[PDB]
């Protein structure tokens, strides 16, 4: 579920 969200 990356990229989409910072916190990865």
């Amino acid at each position: 579920g990356c990229p989409x969200e910072p916190w990865c």
